[PDB]
């Protein structure tokens, strides 16, 4: 893992593994700054396809295609934790990927993620591994009711989790563990969730975006408010500083946190990428999480601080939100609508987002509650 | 007037940096983009769903663009008035032809600006050799003689011959040479239903006739007067989308309309980082029939510098050290000393200090 790495000048080519909306927004920043973009994704309808100079259609495990990507690019970054750590290690060894493979390897798997966090001395939710039927006996013992079982590999947006309140829930849990190795952790009484988006670049440079406050609905990110209405910035940074001694990050990554009914901070999970809770920074900050991602990865200097120019309330737009709202869009320029361009609408698929700049966050928050039902 | 929803297709005539920045907003907002341009190296090419490579006069390519698109816009004055008129009548082109047509002819520009009641620089037509006489009577020294079509100072007697030489086969328009204290521009967007939204007044400095520096907020208080002029212009000339009016302020503080661009303009690029909406975001809204915001907010003051080829030659090796320059590099492959290759927008809480830093920084390139 190089502390110092290639400084790439405009005109160089950036490779992106993954063409979802995160890749798309990375590629829009990259093209604005004068970098060329090659993007790799299995789907020919991927949102990033028409903001790339070149599109390589292939699966994320496809070694020939990943090598072709490396042959075309001066730096390679990734948009989602999809890829196998083993494939990515091979690629880091042959091409320029300052992000390395450690972040991905370790954060792919919930157990390894939890272990690392505890071992870095961060405040983690008490946790235990459960791959078998009997290991749940240990979880009832070692954590107590309530507690929650999560798949350790597949999970995104609330999927692959079973909340276990009483023993009349164990039935639904066994049904998940019989199909996938899992982890269990205490179910907390959470009053707020926050996250801290960060960028790390050349020669140990680091920058922090404003702390963001996150409400979920059906375990999917629903609403992000910035600045977070609870003061946890300093404690959040302390945890990041611990995390950074144990896992190599370059470019943007995001740490999600829980705060107790008793105002206690725990690290929940880390995304080694730009993150849904950072999208607001496009309109609200003097740099977005994608701008700094490109700066970092191409080995440029990072700004020392990020300014929030105006506070903001960002709403995700799932397919069902479009069903409800799309006919109102045209009368609401203050929604700053982002529509990713995905061709197949589904009720829970993230189809876009909206960012409402506001001087009165609490009011705007009300406005949005009424709007989303 | 077609109100278009995300998933509709927007055609852009011209694929330079202006069309590129339109396409990026369009794609951000979920519109598809088709771009037409004669160069395969055009900067807009790889932010478009489709690319049509053709001259702006190629009637069949234009028809192909029309057939593929739900609305068409132009990024620049690249197409002829009569040809655009035909296109406007067959396809959905909200910007119309009226503004383009008027502007390809300095005398009718001048005369309809005068008809409209705006403060235009006093001018006269110089058709014949005998007319310069009529000019030196009404305007006097100094005045300047410009070609009526397409697109030559006269201080005294000695420049007279050089001017008689242009009037000789090439009909002209003559105008007072003012002593210019400041230049400013007002970028505006006009949408469906008479909605009109103003960007912060911009103060512009040119060097060698190319835009050099734009400062916002303009350091001369002419907002209200500039707005009054735009409101008058809007009565005689049809705009939809973003357009820009450039003004002169003379040494006695008199405001004059200089020229109009019926499209996003170089002096508005700072709005990408400095305002809540950019001039490209509001152009896409206007053109697709969406509501416009009622005001544009300046979130932080900005000094924007153009990056010509000679400025890249000077400065490119220090870009890495200055994230606070917010570099845009258009991606044109052939660098030329005077060609616009990019720009930089410096957000700042002290424009005067930043302006001095920029003068020092750009000094080695002129
Ligand atoms: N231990 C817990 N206690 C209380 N709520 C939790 C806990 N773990 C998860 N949740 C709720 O579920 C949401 C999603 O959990 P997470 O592990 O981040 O899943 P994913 O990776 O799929 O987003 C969290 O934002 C939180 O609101
Ligand atoms: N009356 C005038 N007094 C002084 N300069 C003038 C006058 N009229 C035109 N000019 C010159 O011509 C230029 C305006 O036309 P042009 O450069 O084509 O448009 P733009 O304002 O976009 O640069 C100015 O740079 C100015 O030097
Ligand atoms: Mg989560
Ligand atoms: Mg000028």
């Amino acid at each position: 893992n190089a502390m110092n790495f290639n400084k790439l000048k405009f005109g160089a080519t950036i490779g992106i593994i993954g063409g979802g909306q995160l890749g798309k927004m990375m590629a829009q920043s990259a093209q604005k700054m004068g970098y060329k973009v090659v993007v790799l994704d299995p789907s020919e309808d991927c949102p990033c396809r028409y903001v790339a100079h070149e599109f390589i259609q292939a699966k994320y495990d496809d070694e020939k295609a990943l090598n072709q990507l490396g042959q075309k690019c001066d730096v390679i970054t990734y948009e989602f934790e999809n890829i196998s750590a083993q494939q990515l290690k091979l690629l880091c060894e042959k091409y320029n990927i300052p992000q390395g493979y450690q972040a991905i390897q370790l954060l792919q798997d919930r157990l390894t993620e939890k272990e690392t966090l505890k071992s870095a001395g961060t405040k983690v939710v008490p946790f235990i591994s459960v791959k078998e039927s009997t290991d749940i006996d240990k979880a009832i013992e070692t954590l107590g009711y309530p507690f929650i079982v999560k798949t350790r590999f597949g999970g995104y947006d609330g999927k692959g989790q079973v909340l276990i309140n009483n023993e009349k829930d164990l039935q639904e849990g066994f049904k998940l563990i019989e199909t996938s190795e899992c982890v269990a952790e205490k179910y907390l009484n959470i009053k707020k969730e926050v996250s801290l988006t960060v960028t790390r670049g050349n020669n140990n440079q680091i920058t922090f975006f404003p702390l963001q406050e996150n409400e979920h609905r059906n375990q999917i990110l629903f609403k992000t408010i910035v600045p977070a209405r609870i003061d946890k910035t300093a404690e959040a940074k302390e945890q990041v500083n611990k995390i950074i001694q144990s896992i190599h990050f370059i470019g943007t990554f995001t740490v999600e946190f829980f705060i107790d009914s008793n105002n206690q901070l725990y690290v929940n999970e880390i995304a080694p990428r730009p993150h849904n809770s950072g999208h607001y920074s496009i309109e609200a900050c003097d740099y977005s999480q994608f701008d700094t991602h490109i700066l970092a990865v191409t080995g440029q200097s990072l700004p020392n601080s990020i300014e929030l120019l105006k506070p903001a309330v960002m709403m995700n737009l799932l397919g069902k939100d479009l069903d409800l709202l799309e006919n109102e869009f045209n009368e609401h320029p203050e929604w700053h609508l982002h529509i990713y361009g995905k061709s197949e609408r589904k009720d829970s698929r993230k189809m876009g987002h909206m960012t409402v700049l506001t001087n009165d966050v609490n009011q705007t928050e009300q406005d949005m509650y009424a709007k989303f039902e």
